[PDB]
């Protein structure tokens, strides 16, 4: 039964478990629809992750700082969605928001050209315009390992395998048939993804490591 209140100091009792979004919801179909995620208690969260406690609740829009950085981020995962379409033999390293911008490290037998660059941002477009719901699950470590073994991406299982701890909750983002996985947060539906372009490529050693594969490495930037 968590108490909710916001910034501008109004607060709402809820006899039930409620996301940031459901709570947007409640205020108006505008705070709504503008909704990409939510701080709670000054915790940056995703629109649909569900809020137990008392807590102060801020909606993240995509006039917010925050909102830009998510929508970069949610940019990496489309980078992933469309590159499995292409070619999907491909394996996924990790893909962060830089500054002004994202880029996703990948282990493809192609060396990309500008052409397959072209092909690449093309279907990012077609598929970010669907406006498909992104759906995220919070799993245990153990689950996460799982799934990514399933789709043989060694470098998510080896994140899992080295980086993180077991009793860690990992975060899966499913994108239609594509699966991420982050801390997030990230958008909620990729109609907030629509800006965004591919820039170079560059190659990259996988975790810095000369002994290591050399991976090829895709910038992109977005705004809202």
């Amino acid at each position: 039964m968590p108490v909710i209140t916001l910034p501008d100091g109004s607060q709402r009792h809820y006899d039930h478990a409620v996301s940031p979004m459901d709570v947007a919801l409640d205020i108006g179909p505008g705070l709504a629809k503008a909704c990409i995620a939510g701080r709670v208690n000054g915790e940056l969260v995703d629109a649909c992750d569900l809020i137990e406690n008392d807590a102060q609740l801020s909606i993240i829009t995509a006039k917010d700082e925050e909102g830009l950085e998510i929508i970069r981020h949610s940019c990496a995962h489309l980078l992933g969605h469309a590159i499995k379409q292409l070619w999907p033999h491909t394996k996924m390293a990790i893909g962060p928001v830089i500054d002004n911008g994202f880029y996703y490290d990948v282990d493809l037998d192609r060396t990309l050209t500008q052409e397959d660059v072209e092909a690449l941002e093309k279907r990012m477009h077609e598929l970010a315009e669907k406006n498909y719901d992104v759906i995220k699950k919070k799993v245990s470590w153990h689950e996460a390992r799982e799934t990514f073994a399933n789709r043989g991406e060694s470098y998510k299982v080896s994140i899992l395998d080295e980086n993180i701890a077991h009793d860690d909750k990992p975060g899966l983002y499913f994108h239609e048939e594509y699966v991420d996985m982050c801390r997030g947060p990230h958008v909620p539906n990729m109609r907030f993804c629509h800006h965004f372009k591919l820039m170079k490529t560059a190659g990259a050693y996988w975790r810095g490591d000369s002994n290591n594969k050399m991976l090829q490495r895709i910038y992109g930037t977005a705004w809202a």
